[PDB]
């Protein structure tokens, strides 16, 4: 009974050797879940992330705009002659109407 | 100082030390559930908020108001040097036809 | 030189220096799990906040309104041209006729 | 077969401790991996976003969209006596066409 208590010990610790091979099992499903999660979700969100990207380049408007405000500025330029060559006309035309 | 004394001991000794293992290992458990729902809540409040970037973004499409701008701005171009121009000549040949 | 009793109360000590090892060598797996879980949790965090700070800066880049306003303020502009240039018009196509005579 | 006994279960414990030390370095290591990972991918979120932050600063028109008002304003402005003058001036060639037309 001293030489039955290490028969039963050497019991417990195949027992208890047999409880641990299953726990880390366990504990590998709980890892791999969490690994596969993580991709899933972390990569999920990612796409929606490149997605904003193509709609962020494809709402770049710069070139148009930089253009509208070209043209208004070659407009504002012509201005200066029109004005000039209608006073030279307001004078001439002046000049018949007090001469017809 | 018997045998079946201290084999009982060492009995308690290794008792114990499976006992301790095995909460290690549930805490363990417990941990790494723990950081997949909170990475999960976390992850899945992000996820909503890039959607409602995605939508409102579109508050920054401007392409048809911008196209409607680049053709007024040509009848604007065509509405001022070129009718100028057609007056001139007719005060041109006003001109002549009183000479 | 190995008693039986001798022998159990050397496995004794040995168990209790790899207990006492066990110990602190998964105390350190636990708390690699925490300081994991902390960096995740910060990162996320602040993603989350530019997430905020970026839906605040394109409520302040709609400039749509005022876009709608030069469009039709230029349309303005632009109707308020065609009664000149109809009576224009008309007066190059009498001209051009009597000139063309 | 009391001390070969002893002998025996001392070699049990021997195999039983040998395998936990093999099975922490196990854990250790897919930790190792889950550690690089997480990071990784955090850093590219952080890395995307920061990106994000940018390429949205190209559709900061506001400068350009006032000069453009401005510019407009101006036109505006400086067409309306362009639009009177010229209005007078073609009437006075109206006025001066009709005695051109029947002489």
């Amino acid at each position: 009974s001293s030489e039955e208590l290490v028969k039963q010990l050497m019991e417990e610790i195949k027992t208890a050797t047999e409880d641990r091979k299953i726990d880390q099992e366990v504990l590998q499903m709980r890892l791999s879940h969490l690994e596969q999660r993580m991709v899933e979700d972390l990569e999920s969100l990612s796409t929606l992330q490149s997605e904003l990207l193509e709609k962020i380049e494809l709402l770049d408007y710069s070139s148009s705009i930089k253009q509208i405000g070209e043209n208004l500025k070659v407009l504002d330029r012509s201005l200066k002659p029109v004005i000039t060559t209608v006073s030279l006309m307001v004078e001439k035309v002046d000049l018949l109407y007090g001469k017809a």
